[PDB]
């Protein structure tokens, strides 16, 4: 029964044909439990171990690996030779890294939470039921209630169905339901029927929320839903619904993968259409097992040479060392993949309470009616110091301190304040500062009588927290409350009933004390109080009142306006129904109108320079806030989101305004909008489907299980650290100290960290491209292999690792936060750079299979055969340029492989210090600019020293130590690639201008 709130208790139990004194019968709840099921969200997704496992070879390059593993593998196990040592080495590091890849991937499920498990949090394990067959109260199982189960519920329990109260048994009943609406002190219940089939949660006075706690009294009521169907069950649907698409890198990081594969199989094709000419061979005479072998072993070779081993590795530690950094400056990232999203954040939706405000609220004005007569009128109107829940601080008028005492208009505002009240003041011993008891709107009132003293009562006597209640305890003495008027958003006021403490069975000298918005309490009042007096509201008093309230809560103050008012004489207290919220306006009407109290709730300090910040990197910000729309403009001019004097009709709107405009303008509305007050959870998520719509990247603020559907579908989900669990597994960001400035330094952060991976997956992808030409080259002119997987594999994960992971460490441009938000779909190598990385790619191909084949032929040391081609032959069946004895193994030579290894490891340290800037030349941006860059080559160069000497490693990766002048050589064809890329740079600065 999801109207339950609206339907009256009668027929809530003649709905579900249940008696509320017996319960539900045995056949009933078999029924009920047909037909609704469980009381229980749906268990998590079964996702086992082994599947786990295959789904880390479901990614494309992957699937290519374990293909190159598997010929590998089948090409060591028919070989030529009798070392099975060195034969199986290149299979086993290839299944290793696919190991190592699968390890990580099953780990990462293993450490992570889902949002929507962290919602079970919320349901008890068991819960109290009366039912037919028995007379007591039974605690079972909540999972086994069913819709139209009589429930009991007492203090300390946590509600384990949507229940529809029936009847209180205590004086009152209380209910912490923060989780779900976000009220702070623990809210009042009733029985009486809410009229409106659509009222949200926090007018469904009648109702109880599976997941909330009971925070005082005892209450008997009848399940309405159960399961899926609750508010948080719905809230959990809403979740599940959602998919999350991936970033705009791992996107282009797919697309990659796509375009590779099919790149690697057209070389291939290539490769076989360049050797046609075997099919003019004669068919006896000839190696053909060997020549399919060289096929194949360039096939393994190439697949290696494409693939970046060693790029999410680089990626990973480069996100995590980003992440502790933004840690240390509040920034509590969740999801490593996020922190690209962060960067292109271009729109912030906000929170203002917390946020973008400190949430201390301070009274620092008010006024009482000094005078009427006639057209006339007059305020006493004064000011308070002290920005903090601290009683520290003082009244003044026209700037010079009074005695509060003096205007018994000021005695009965002090009383209406203290009294009306539903908060307190204490000093927390242990943090050194004063804490607000309940709603920040409350206990300003208790710190401003306090600061009024209107009795002049020794305070200086007492210490931190006995002072901090001490001219409240004096007001409360004065007047015994006898009940109190919970707000309504409806009549927008509240109101307590008060006897006198000095009298006894009296008939006359009870007041109400009552508290609230300005508009509704002001025309529900017939009198003005002048000091001790009482005249009659009129015009001319009204518009005044107004006049003022209006310049404080829509001018350059900004401050939430309560209006006080007392009922001189209230209705007599039994005629009074306490139980239907619906009359309470009524008893708070013939009010006499006694005074204005206007608080401030300030910006951080560092909020107004964070929207310029904004301004300036073209990120749009909205506020979200639960003031009146008036004072939320006003707001949002004061901290800089509207300009002082600009129009803002199309750019700020209310909850209602908004939902009675057509899905089309709501749309436009969430373009140009700015500022959203007063809107319910369900509206975040629609602010964000149009923002979507527009292609915006969202931020979006929330604290509560009510915010989860919305941080769960914006780009980047950002929680409060003070906020609820769910709140923050639901989310990609948290924020330590709840500070919106923390979002823009973590957006700026997102953005520097981009920069470098961009530069350093520029760095690892360009040399992939030259090895692979390094392959095609050789493949090409029939040459020997110059470059075996296993030495490709070293270079790409470790030789390269280095200089990339140095590269994160880039220094970031001082305008990083002068440019718009940077487009998801900008490619990361394009037009000029594209044609750059294949001049690089195509010059690195050539200079390693060069530096093999300068070994063989014009070298020292090699088997001097200048002019005469490898290309030739790799056959040993002919002997024609060798004309007398045996000698063929010398194509399998570690010294022509260490000749175009150590090229390309050169190369790439040379490469490594283009990659500092993308067009600034060395002599512009030098490459000591990146310390750690310099260090890393240097450990890159003696790792491959490393295994040049140390005996196990030379013969692993078929190399042998190079002469001095072998080196020289290596230096002679990889230093010039500086120059060229200098030649390309200066091309890109010069002739191509934006
Ligand atoms: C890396 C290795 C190889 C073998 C492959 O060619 O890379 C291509 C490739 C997949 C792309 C291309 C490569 O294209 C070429 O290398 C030129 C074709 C000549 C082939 C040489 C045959 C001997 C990148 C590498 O070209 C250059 C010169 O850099 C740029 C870029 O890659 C990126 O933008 C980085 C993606 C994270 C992609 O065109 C990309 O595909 C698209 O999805 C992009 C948009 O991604
Ligand atoms: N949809 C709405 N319709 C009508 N009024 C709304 C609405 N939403 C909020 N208000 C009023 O505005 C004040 C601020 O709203 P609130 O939601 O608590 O703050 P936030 O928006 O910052 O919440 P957040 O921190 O973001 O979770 C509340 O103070 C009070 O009644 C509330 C309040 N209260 O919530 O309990 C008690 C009170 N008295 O009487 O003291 C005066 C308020 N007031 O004057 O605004
Ligand atoms: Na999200």
């Amino acid at each position: 029964m999801e109207a339950a709130h609206s339907k009256s208790t009668e027929e809530c139990l003649a709905y579900f044909g249940v008696s509320e004194t017996t319960g539900l019968t045995p056949d009933q709840v078999k029924r009920h439990l047909e037909k609704y099921g469980h009381n229980e969200l749906p268990a998590e997704e079964g996702k086992s171990l082994w599947e786990l496992v295959i789904e880390q070879f479901e990614d494309l390059l992957v699937r290519i690996l374990l293909l190159a593993a598997c010929i590998s593998f089948v090409l060591a196990w028919f070989e030529e030779g009798e070392e099975t040592i060195t034969a199986f080495v290149e299979p086993f590091v290839i299944l290793l890294i696919l190991i190592a890849n699968a390890i990580v991937g099953v780990w990462q499920e293993r450490n992570a939470e889902n949002a929507i498990e962290a919602l079970k949090e919320y349901e008890p394990e068991m819960g109290k039921v009366y039912r037919a067959d028995r007379k007591s109260v039974q605690r079972i199982k909540a999972r086994d209630i069913v819709p139209g189960d009589i429930v009991e519920v007492a203090v300390g329990d946590k509600v384990p169905a949507d229940i529809r109260i029936l009847s209180i048994k205590s004086t009152t009943l209380r209910v912490d339901q923060s989780i779900l609406t976000g009220e702070s002190v623990s809210v009042i219940k009733h029985t009486e029927p809410v009229p409106d089939p659509r009222a949200v949660n926090q007018d469904k006075k009648n109702m109880l929320f599976s997941g909330t706690n009971i925070a005082a009294g005892k209450a008997l009521g009848i399940v309405a839903t159960t399961g899926v169907s609750t508010e948080i069950g719905k809230i959990r649907d809403q979740m599940a619904a959602t998919e999350q698409d991936k970033t705009p890198l791992q996107q282009k990081l797919d697309e990659f993968g796509e375009q590779l594969s099919k790149v690697i199989s057209l070389i291939c094709v290539a490769v076989w259409l360049i050797n046609i000419g075997h099919f003019n061979d004669p068919v006896h005479g000839g190696s053909w097992i060997r020549g399919a072998i060289y096929y194949f072993k360039i096939a393994v070779a190439l697949a290696v040479a494409a693939i970046p081993e060693g790029l999410p590795a680089v990626i990973t530690t480069c996100l995590a060392l980003g992440t502790r950094r933004m840690a240390k400056k509040n920034a509590i990232v969740r999801s490593l993949p996020s922190v690209e999203t962060l960067g292109c954040t271009s729109v912030i939706c906000s929170d203002k309470t917390g946020t973008l405000t400190t949430n201390q609220m301070s009274v620092c004005k008010m006024f009482i009616i000094d005078k009427v007569d006639g057209d006339f009128c007059s305020l006493n109107e004064f000011s308070i110091t002290g920005s903090t829940y601290a009683p520290e601080g003082e009244v003044l008028k026209n700037d010079k301190p009074i005695r509060s005492g003096q205007f018994d208009g000021l005695v009965e505002l002090a009383t209406i304040c203290a009294l009306c009240n539903d908060s307190s003041l204490d000093f927390n011993e242990t943090k050194g500062v004063y804490e607000k008891v309940g709603e920040a709107t409350e206990t300003a009132l208790t710190t401003l009588v306090e600061k009024m003293n209107v009795f002049n009562t020794e305070v200086r006597n007492l210490s931190k927290v006995e002072r901090a209640n001490a001219c409240n305890s004096v007001i409360r003495q004065l007047m015994k409350k006898e009940f109190t008027l919970e707000f309504s958003r409806d009549r927008k006021s509240m109101s307590v009933y008060c006897s006198p403490a000095k009298s006894s069975r009296a008939a006359v000298g009870n007041k109400m004390f009552v508290k609230g918005a300005p508009e509704g309490v002001i025309d529900r009042c017939n009198y003005v109080r002048v000091g001790t007096t009482r005249v009659p509201m009129t015009g001319p008093v009204k518009e005044k009142i107004l006049s003022v309230i209006k310049e404080w809560g829509t001018g350059r103050d900004t401050l939430r306006c309560l209006a006080l008012a007392t009922r001189d004489t209230p209705p007599k207290r039994e005629e009074m129904v306490l139980d239907d919220s619906s009359r309470f306006m009524e008893y708070e009407t013939d009010l006499t109108f006694v005074g204005v109290v206007g608080m401030l709730d300030p910006p951080r300090k560092e909020v107004m320079g964070s929207i310029q910040l904004c301004r300036d990197a073209g990120i749009r910000v909205i506020m979200i806030t639960g003031d009146n729309k008036g004072t939320a403009i006003a707001i949002c001019r004061r901290i800089g989101i509207f300009g002082e004097n600009e129009e803002v009709a199309d750019r700020a709107y209310t909850g209602r305004e908004f939902d009675d405009l057509p899905l089309a303008e709501q749309r436009e509305a969430c373009r140009r909008a700015c500022c959203f007050a007063r809107v319910e959870p369900s509206h975040k998520s629609k602010i964000v489907e149009y923002l979507q719509s527009y292609d915006e990247i969202t931020a979006m603020t929330g604290d509560g299980v009510n915010d989860a559907p919305a941080l769960k579908k914006a780009e980047i989900g950002i929680a409060m650290g003070s906020g609820t669990a769910v709140a923050k597994t639901a989310s990609e960001m948290v924020l330590a100290d709840d500070n919106f400035s923390t979002i823009v330094a973590a957006v700026e952060e997102g953005r520097a960290i981009y920069n470098n991976m961009k530069q350093f997956i520029r760095y690892l992808i360009s040399s992939n491209v030259g090895e692979v030409v390094c392959i095609f080259l050789t493949a090409a002119l029939g040459l020997p292999e110059a470059l075996i997987p296993v030495q490709l594999l070293w270079v790409n994960l470790v030789t390269d690792g280095l200089p990339a992971t140095a590269l994160g460490f880039n220094p970031p441009d001082l305008d990083i936060m002068d440019r718009p938000p940077r487009s998801p779909k900008e490619p990361l190598i394009s037009g000029w750079l594209f044609f750059r990385y294949m001049a690089i790619g195509g010059y690195v191909g050539a200079a390693t299979v060069g530096a093999a084949a300068w070994w063989f032929m014009y070298a020292e040391d090699g088997p001097g055969v200048t002019y005469h081609q490898l290309t030739h032959f790799m056959q040993c069946t002919e002997d024609h340029p060798h004309f007398e004895g045996l000698d063929c193994e010398i194509f399998e030579a570690p010294e022509p492989m260490t000749m175009a290894l150590s090229v390309l490891v050169t190369i790439e340290m040379c490469n490594a210090l283009n990659s500092l800037s993308e067009n600034q030349s060395l002599m512009r941006m030098p490459p000591w600019v990146n310390i750690w860059l310099l260090g890393s080559i240097c450990l890159s160069m003696s790792l491959h020293f490393l295994i040049l000497y140390v005996d196990p490693l030379p013969m692993i990766f078929k190399l042998k130590a190079l002469d001095l002048t072998q080196w020289l050589m290596v230096l002679k064809i990889s230093l010039p690639v500086i120059g060229l890329d200098e030649i390309l740079k200066f091309i890109a600065r010069n002739y191509l201008e934006g």
